[PDB]
């Protein structure tokens, strides 16, 4: 595999260590990317270096092209957490690191580019399969059988005790990544602090800690550049929109969400999510984890463009 022979080019080192960084512009560097990324944080020497190359080029091709939830969405998330455990380089384990950095570049395998509501409406194998977080088990799924292919398994040079807890630790962030799961997730989160029962000992408290951040990642892409975080929007919308199409094919309204003809309300539209969702995620991890706080505010940065776009300032 050309990823063994494959280095970084310097100029971009200093750039991939900031939150906003952007892989687009370097789509054939990807895989080599996530290489460096689990080199730089866990180290050479983690994983026997021909089966973590297998290994990522064997999840690369179970992301489909779709135009949002596919392999760049994966390595972008991916980024993201790397940014966050170098910046909180003394409270996340060995075994937290490498496992939220394979469970973020998994996190979306096999999208076929259809929301939970989508599958768990028009009786999809998959909805009569998993009746909760529908893609998300899918997701962990398709994890689990790539590790067991020949020559893949990164883990199994490591115990049978300490593998069944990374892979429960994968487990649960894919699973938290289930928007529907986060807002009652983040609410004790925010609960706990309030009352100082914080408690990063306490093993489920970490779990919802780890889910936030995997909530963060997840959405990384509104905290990036404005022109950036601009063009992105336009993926998960005509991701969205393809969805919206099918359901009115079988003379079924979408919600103007999924809706085409409703482009002109985006702008309102992502200001409310910001607002919504976006904004207490990042609030929320940046009081549990003050180094997070660019990501805070480079999405401070997006919601007020979203306002000037409203408003024509
Ligand atoms: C796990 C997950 C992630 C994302 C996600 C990731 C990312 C990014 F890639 F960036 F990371 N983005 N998103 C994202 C995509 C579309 C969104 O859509 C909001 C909206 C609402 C209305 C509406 O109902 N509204 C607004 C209204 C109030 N004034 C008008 C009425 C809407 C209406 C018309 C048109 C468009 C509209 N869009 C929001 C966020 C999305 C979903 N799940
Ligand atoms: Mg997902
Ligand atoms: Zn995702």
């Amino acid at each position: 595999q050309g990823l063994m022979q494959f280095t970084l080019p310097v100029r971009l080192c200093k750039e991939i260590e900031l939150f906003h960084f952007d892989i687009g512009p370097f789509e054939n560097m990807w895989p080599g990317i996530f290489v460096y990324m689990v080199h730089r944080s866990c180290g050479t020497s983690c994983f026997e270096l021909e089966k973590l190359c297998r290994f990522i080029m064997s999840v690369k091709k179970n992301y489909r092209r779709v135009p949002y939830h596919n392999w760049k969405h994966a390595v972008t998330v991916a980024h993201c957490m790397y940014a966050i455990l170098q910046n909180n380089h003394t409270l996340f384990t060995d075994l937290e690191r490498k496992g939220l950095l394979i469970a973020c570049l998994c996190h979306d395998l096999d999208h076929r580019g259809f929301s939970n509501s989508y599958l768990q409406k028009f009786d999809h194998p998959l909805a009569a399969l998993y009746s909760t977080s529908t893609m998300e088990q899918h997701h962990f799924s398709q994890t689990v059988s790539i590790l067991q292919l020949e020559g893949h398994n990164i883990f199994s040079t490591l115990s049978s005790s300490e593998y069944e807890q990374v892979l429960e630790i994968i487990r649960k962030a894919i699973i938290a990544t289930d928007l529907a799961l986060y807002f009652g997730n983040r609410k004790q989160l925010e609960e706990m602090y309030q009352t100082g029962s914080l408690n990063l000992n306490n093993q489920s408290h970490r779990d919802r800690v780890i889910g936030l951040m995997m909530t963060a990642c997840d959405l990384c892409s509104v905290t990036k550049l404005w022109p950036v975080t601009k063009l992105t929007a336009n993926d998960i919308y005509a991701e969205f929109w393809a969805e919206g199409d099918e359901m009115k094919k079988l003379g079924i309204q979408p919600i103007p969400m999924m809706d085409r003809d409703k482009k002109d309300e985006v702008p309102q539209g992502q200001l409310g999510f910001y607002n919504a969702v976006a904004i207490p995620c990042y609030t929320t991890l940046t009081q549990i984890l003050p180094p997070t706080e660019p990501l805070l505010k480079a999405c401070r940065d997006n919601l007020s463009q979203w306002e000037k776009v409203i408003r024509g300032e």
